[PDB]
């Protein structure tokens, strides 16, 4: 009998799991499907982001990145047989699958290592309020190979990648399959408009095979809803001047795989292409799926499951964190909606997560480090809101060739006092930048005390401290006033 | 007549310059030595830091940079003939020469399309507590080509390289020489201990001839004299770990020049070596020099005029700003000297330029940010201190080769109620991480508030939210309390 049976070794699940038994000594059950990195369900121990999400991903963008520096090197005199040059998937996959693999066995240790901490290989199945099945299967009809009984269950399942219902889309891919590709495509097409879509985009158009050509294609207007307006016209310039096609106001209709191994993907848009690869980055849903929760009563808002501010649900001895809870996405927030759970319930003070001026990146190329509020929504709040806006290409980038390359930095402000409500910037360091400036924001910063910094020169962060006249504002309605 | 001359078409002068007759509607003159970068002065229009300063040389650590990537991008896949991989100095240097020359170009139009300001090309003396000669050299005995009558004068002669007093001093050569080398050298010894001598350290290295040889050598015990701790012996591991010798308690006694061209430097410390070039970076002092400042009865506290919190000499229509008053030698705390001088005297408010918790960098390689106290200052200052220290090797530097290339991050903190006192990282992105953590501690940031912002994941900068718990203590002395 257990005082924790947390279902999903994840980041936001490990963290809570080993919070409980090393900090308050409690006796916990971690069940998770694997336990290393891959097929056939692709997480394992260590949740998401370690095996097939952000780990991986930035070891991948990283190397794609590298073919920016092979590049603008050669303008501050770096030469060398650049026929002889090219990129080797092979190689990169290799090394990433060691990386991963690793986290995973380090894991392993942790329970091998820790009193209260055990972990049962499995999937886990409510069966009442509280006992939870380890079940062999998705399937609740699979054999059970163990009941856990318990004091509390944490819900942290996370979420699965979301797929169309299209003619063909079984001949389409995913995050997690993209990961462990043998070779990189030629043709490929990346569904959907935003993060995944656009850091895959990235990924593929690096070691794509010289002939090779990546279409992004977004049923929107512009990529990255949801994003600062500046940001995302010019990513999607940028994007399409390394030379990535960015098909906007066109959908996947029907994939129908022709003959060769090749794939027709014919748009509701009309349009008929042709891909090697089609992978569907249209979104990302709770887990909540076979975790059996009627049997236990608890209650789904829509989609995932519903969680208060302390992050439990109607039933009482049972919480949820995460991307179960459909919340914010983002694994540093799953860890500390993790942290704040046992600090409230196997703790003294109670403890609840802000999951207001979370800074997060884009990790394209070039990247995105954004905090705080979009123009669009802080001028629904505030009456006088100020927009203040920097673009410029660097001069490095003047002397590298990559002249298409701007910089924005750009600094909304609640013209009304001064408080800085949104930072938003596009360019090379963009997510390091944008991590110190979160802190700025959860310390109330004034738009005054950002000017008035001295600036760290030259580097393109002392930007954000050269802004003082605003560009303009809205009045409700945008007025350059 | 004008109301102000300025000596100096500095950072600080040209600031000053600029924000009086533009913002003042004041009639400015402003003199310097030469109109643009290069022997003999190697000073002109915009300063030291725009023509054998900052600009230049973070220009030319970009380009030494692309070593790192062009080898730790092999493990990411990319492939190249490495043989066939070659760097060409000729090329970097030239590219230089042509930014830097623009912004010399700039400055021209600037001064040819504002009323006010007007450019004496030549060398600014002190006639009077208020007329100032352009004269024709150096030498106050050269021809006066100009007398400018004013009602203020604005000294911002800015600093030279410091020579030492040395049998053969004659063969070395400065910062200001190396901008402007024919080509690389193979045998380099920098003298000196921090910052320019080991940014340029960096720079020598990369461009070196493969049998090139680096040496920077130091008379103290640990180069950056005046770095936290850490970030000393780390920097000084990576740099010898990138093959760049550093010899301390090693110091010139006796360049001699020797037959080939060759020189023969003997230490004091005995020791005797053979080197292509010598650079002195010792120091720098305040261009103090030939202003002739008795004339108006000017007052050198040490090295530069001294000047209080407002900028203002015993001289009662005399000012002075940058690196002439030997406050903080950087150039945006010259630009805010500049621009609260003409706030202060052209305008209604005083102003003064906070000279505290100013957020800078070395572009090493891997680079320094750092701001605040270090933990020896400030342990003097306040009676219980926590230091909290975070090394890690990067996974993407696992992957990469570069094992050796470990981050830094150090939080010095006053334990009697958390406040920030100072933040020091060494490692890649460095520089634009520190720029936020600046404005954090002018909003008199506590560590509570550092660790308690979400992450950005994954980034290094991530890494200072991280830290909670302390690693040791001063309670006057250093204590794992
Ligand atoms: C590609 C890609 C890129 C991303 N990039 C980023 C990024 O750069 N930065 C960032 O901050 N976030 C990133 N994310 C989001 C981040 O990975 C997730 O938000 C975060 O890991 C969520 O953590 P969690 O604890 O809710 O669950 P998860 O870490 O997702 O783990 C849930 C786990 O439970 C197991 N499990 C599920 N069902 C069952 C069951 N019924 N029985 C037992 N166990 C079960 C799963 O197999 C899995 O291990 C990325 C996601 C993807 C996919
Ligand atoms: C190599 C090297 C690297 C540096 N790197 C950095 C860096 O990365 N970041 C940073 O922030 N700072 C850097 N600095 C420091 C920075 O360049 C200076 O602090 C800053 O430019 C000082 O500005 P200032 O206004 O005092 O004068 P300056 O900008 O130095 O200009 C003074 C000017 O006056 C002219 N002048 C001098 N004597 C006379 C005279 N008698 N008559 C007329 N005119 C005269 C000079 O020729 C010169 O143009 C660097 C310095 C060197 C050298």
């Amino acid at each position: 009998i257990f005082d924790l049976v947390v279902i999903g070794a994840g980041s936001g699940g490990l963290e809570a799991a080993w919070n409980a038994a090393t900090l308050y000594k409690k006796r916990v059950a971690v069940i998770d499907v694997q336990m290393v990195h891959g097929p056939p369900f692709f997480s394992a121990l260590g949740g998401t982001c370690v095996n097939v999400g952000c780990v991986p991903k930035k070891l991948m963008v990283t190397g794609a990145q590298y073919m920016e520096h092979l590049r603008e090197s050669a303008g501050f005199g770096w030469e060398f047989d650049r026929t002889t040059l090219r990129a080797e998937w092979k190689k990169l996959i290799a090394v990433k699958d060691e990386a991963v693999l690793n986290i995973n066995k380090s894991y392993e240790e942790m329970f091998r290592d820790t009193e209260g901490l055990e972990f049962f290989l499995g999937w886990g199945s409510l069966e009442s309020k509280n006992v939870v099945n380890v079940r062999e299967s998705a399937d609740p009809a699979s054999a059970v190979k163990e009941r856990l009984e318990t004091e509390n269950i944490l819900l942290a399942s996370g979420s699965w990648p979301h797929m169309p219902n299209i003619p063909g889309i079984e001949h389409c891919i995913s995050s997690n399959e993209a990961f462990y590709l043998p070779e990189p495509p030629r043709r490929v097409l990346t569904v959907g408009g935003g993060f995944i879509s656009v850091e895959f985009a990235g990924i593929f158009n690096a070691y794509k095979p010289k002939d090779g050509q990546v279409t992004l294609c977004y049923r929107g207007e512009m990529i990255l809803r949801g994003f600062d307006h500046t940001l995302r016209e010019e990513l999607t310039k940028q994007l399409t001047a390394n030379g990535i096609q960015i098909l906007t106001k066109e959908n996947p209709a029907k994939v129908e795989l022709n003959a060769d191994g090749s794939k027709s993907v014919t748009f509701e848009s009309g349009k008929k292409m042709d891909f090697d690869l089609v992978m569907m980055a249209i979104g990302r849903s709770p887990r909540t799926k076979d975790l059996q929760l009627q049997n236990a009563g608890v209650m789904i808002k829509n989609g995932g499951v519903q969680v208060d501010e302390y992050s439990r649900t109607n039933v009482s001895n049972i919480y949820a964190i995460g991307d179960v809870t459909n919340r914010v996405m983002l694994t540093p927030v799953a860890i500390n909606e993790a942290a704040a759970l046992v600090d409230t319930v196997f703790g003294t003070n109670p403890r609840k997560t802000d999951h207001t001026r979370v800074a997060s990146a884009v990790f394209s190329i070039p990247p995105i480090g954004t905090c705080g509020l979009i123009e669009e929504v802080a001028s629904k709040r505030y009456e006088v809101v100020a927009v203040y806006l920097s673009s410029f290409t660097p001069l490095m980038h003047n002397i590298s060739g990559s002249k298409y390359k701007t910089f924005v930095a750009k600094i909304i402000t609640n013209h009304s006092d001064g408080t800085v409500l949104g930072v938003h910037l596009l360019g090379d360091n963009a997510p390091e930048i944008i991590q110190g400036v979160g802190i700025c924001l959860k310390l109330n910063a004034k738009i005054s005390d950002f000017y008035n910094t001295i600036g760290v020169h030259p580097t393109s962060a002392e930007e954000l401290c050269s802004m003082r006249t605003p560009s303009y504002y809205y009045v409700k309605g945008e007025k350059m006033e």
